[PDB]
């Protein structure tokens, strides 16, 4: 179809579980060669097995997005063995230090992969926001504000080169980190969601898949909220 | 049955489908497998829609619909229900000296009343099926000055607010409500100046709007509601 | 039978609004009343409106009791006839209002009709008073949000979105004429409805507000007073949120 | 009714980057409202100029050297103020710092945080406070809109963290202001720029200062986390 990513190398950070894993499989399903990262070797191996078990070509790697050395080395590894990643999905992650640290990691990784996208005159950077999950509202709303601003600016800097930069802002998603919130807090959160249910990780992955397609080529600087109608600021 | 982005077995209603973006949306939804009903305000335009659909192998019809009239809306909807079935995908693209910065209010207010009128009518069928997609298309940037920016930004502001609220009203029923906000989509040779406000350096294509709409209509966009997806190549006027 | 028009050497340093005539709609209670007194305190001649003659009289008494020159009038902002007549009345007897504060709203398909009705009333009233502001080449229109917090969460974000868009657009249409158009978006304000909540729910509500307290009506009035001053002359199209740090989207 | 405290008599205000333009205008406005004002610059010449301006306008205070990018500069300066003048309860951040898009915004917000944190002990102590952050005055749209986005988000979050203590945290987002940068634009570009501003004119530095003066008063006590745009109707996002 025209949703196809055949011939594209996608890099998905933090792909051993939940939303990251779901994004890796979705992009794989659309035909991309997928490289998923975790911070440990056990997690890199688990990614590799998941990809095999779902008929997706690619690899798992160890990547620490807080380290320039990790980013440089990893990127070079990918370039030699697989090719240049033109689809990059940032999902890997003191109110201030959290947001500030994250956005610096977004920038670090974003900058590094841009040489390859520039060279090809085509690209997709997609940034995944933090999931709503029980200091909590303050940090969430801030991390979302910083992401929206960041994404918009970067999109402006790189647009001339045919590179889109977008974000996806999850609401309350069904994941391992959310499955075991207390009932009281879960129920409260359901009560603020017009659809009356948690989102699925796959439902985030679908949005990401579309932003990566050629059909989303005029969409850039956007933050698509995926939250069942619940908007927390 | 069950596939990523198939609309097989869905009836989609696309208003203002005789040209440009509306036409592109009708063909995109048809391509994805929906049975498409496209409307225009004139009979000539209804006929042209029918031909386009036939010429592209899309099952459906062209109809005359005036979204400003409760009678037109009722009658048309009843016609569709008897002959084709219940539309569960509805796409609102019908919207009404040089332009000035005092035309903003009547235009926006009239459009949102029409959005509501139509939205309300099709909701009984979506409620009854416990599934639905309403997608509202914004106006493309209409003119080159402040007066052009005033009307655009306002029509967008009202659409964002409207869409969000309606989504909240109908969410419990598994009905998503979203918008698409086009930027500059495909005369006077301040062309270059205009392209210089757009990071991608080009006008958008009507097909590029249609793709976004097609996704919002799919099962994969089921958790997306109340959103206004901007499709403007990186150029943001508020 | 109902009289619908009711009137009434110490120089306070607060008196910045120099005889100017301010019109404050819905001024019989709460935030509207607080705005009328604040503008009066700053030296304006204040005309406050209600929809009934009893309310027009109560406004007049409040203004008298606080040493504020002006009047209470009957005004129905949903009616072109009421708006025209009232505004002509004001012109003949008191002068041309150059400060106008829209606080007369409407409350409880309900979601759309409320917002849509209010914005039409805003436009109706705003259009009418503009001839006088145009003629003077100076003006202040201020719209009070219903984008009230007690009005609650379900329709709040929408009423705010419509107000913010509206305010911004009108500001653009009238700016060349030295007329500012701005809004004030209250959060949770202390009024008689909000006082009589159970402790259990009161505490929950206060726990969503960083300042840990309800706002006072006077605190909204102060913001309005500033937007009306010459110092806020470069502020236009703005919606100032006044909610103690609680932001609902 | 007629008698209340929109006065700042008895308050110590700290205004960073106060040697010219908007900073200077803010320092004189707060002084005019009765505050004891401490204005900072990065050079000693600028600290002197601030002191003269304050003297010349009958405003009690001082000019100091402050580098908001340095923890040592911030600590020392604050301690100096505490010993000699008292505890600043009004703080106005107008001092900024110099593919440059991210580092600028990121550096500024780190400075905002550094300074904000330091002055909070004193505000906490008194259970009252005003922090006000001034945005940058107008590739050009990218940097402006970003710096505004990061400020709006920052301001809002900090306001949440400190609200229980009766401390408001707000921002002012200037549009096109009449200052040294704008005095040297070509007529062609000037006219184009005015044409995008509904009021049809540049803002004055004093017009920013008035907004700041209000946010510092007791009447703005329920306003927190807000970014007040002061741009004559011209909104770039
Ligand atoms: O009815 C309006 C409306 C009428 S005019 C208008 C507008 C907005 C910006 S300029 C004019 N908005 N709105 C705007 C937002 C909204 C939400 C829910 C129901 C109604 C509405
Ligand atoms: O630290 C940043 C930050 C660093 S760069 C940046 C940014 C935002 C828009 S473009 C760059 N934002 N932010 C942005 C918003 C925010 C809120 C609370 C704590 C931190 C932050």
């Amino acid at each position: 179809q025209s949703m196809s990513l055949q011939g594209k190398v996608a890099l998905v950070t933090g792909a051993s579980r939940g939303i990251g894993q779901a994004i890796a499989l979705e992009l794989g399903r659309l035909g991309a060669v997928v490289i998923g990262t975790a911070t440990s070797a056990s997690g890199a191996e688990k990614i590799a097995e998941t990809l095999k078990a779902n008929g997706v070509e690619g690899a798992g790697l160890v990547l620490d997005v807080s380290s320039d050395e990790s980013v440089a080395a990893t990127l070079e590894h990918i370039q030699q063995h697989l090719g240049q990643p033109l689809i990059v999905v940032n999902n890997a992650g003191e109110w201030f230090d959290v947001v500030n640290t994250n956005l610096n990691s977004l920038y670090r990784l974003s900058k590094a992969v841009l040489r390859g996208m520039t060279k090809a005159r085509w690209g997709r950077i997609i940034n995944i926001g933090s999931v709503v999950g029980a200091a909590g509202q303050t940090n969430y709303a801030a991390a979302k504000a910083g992401l929206e601003g960041f994404t918009r600016a970067l999109a402006r800097e790189v647009g001339s080169r045919a590179i889109t930069v977008n974000a996806v802002a999850p609401g309350f998603i069904d994941t391992d980190m959310t499955r075991e919130l207390p009932e009281a807090q879960r129920e409260a959160l359901l009560g603020q969601i017009p659809l009356g249910r948690l989102g699925q990780a796959e439902e985030i992955a679908k949005v990401v898949g579309f932003l990566a397609s050629d059909g989303a080529a005029y969409v850039t600087g956007a933050t698509v909220p995926v939250n069942g109608g619940m908007y927390m600021s």
